[PDB]
């Protein structure tokens, strides 16, 4: 999969091919490749991470995708919710599919 | 070049790779890889293909880009104006160059 960054406090895009099926995280890929925001946590409960994601081509992935915690996380922020309009996730909690997106990330702590 | 088309009129979008250098435009390519709107024209008159554009990655080419009758067109339509926010063209119009961009049809004639 195709993943571009952006983010306000990225000079640029960061544009990144990632190998689906080894179990990453939007936000693993992103650090992986020099693409380190701030401020994370290891709990899921920070929302740092916080994406606004749109799809760009590739199958999506039908299923619940959300916990319960990440949800109330999304709801916390005011973000929670065969066309894909787009959606926000908490980028550490996205895994990493065959589908190419653009993922945005807020940049508020 | 690589280049997301979508469309309402689309179940799918389309991802195309496009060289650039050889004189071709957003509705060429698209036409070009099978994504053949249903109107269009020869003078740059009609309207029916503008399309919003969203940066993915690459240069921006800095230049007046715009024709006074393409800023007349888009004016018509409601949709006339190194970050780079989504901005509103004419695919007939928009020269292909190296950058990857999302490419969204409005669908109306
Ligand atoms: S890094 Fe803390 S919720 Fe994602
Ligand atoms: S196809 Fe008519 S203005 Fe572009
Ligand atoms: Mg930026
Ligand atoms: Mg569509």
């Amino acid at each position: 999969a195709t993943i571009y960054f952006s983010s306000p406090l990225m000079p640029h895009n960061k544009k990144v091919q990632a190998v689906a099926g080894k179990r990453s995280t939007l936000l693993g890929v992103a650090q992986e490749n020099g693409v380190k925001i701030p401020f994370e946590c290891q709990d899921g409960n920070c929302g740092s991470c916080l994406v606004k994601i749109t799809h760009l081509d590739g199958e999506r992935i039908k299923g619940m995708l959300l916990t319960d915690k990440e949800r109330n996380v999304l709801k916390s922020v005011g973000k929670l919710p065969r066309d894909l309009p787009p959606t926000y996730r908490l980028a550490c909690q996205t895994i990493v599919t065959d589908e190419d997106l653009l993922v945005e990330f807020t940049g508020e702590p």
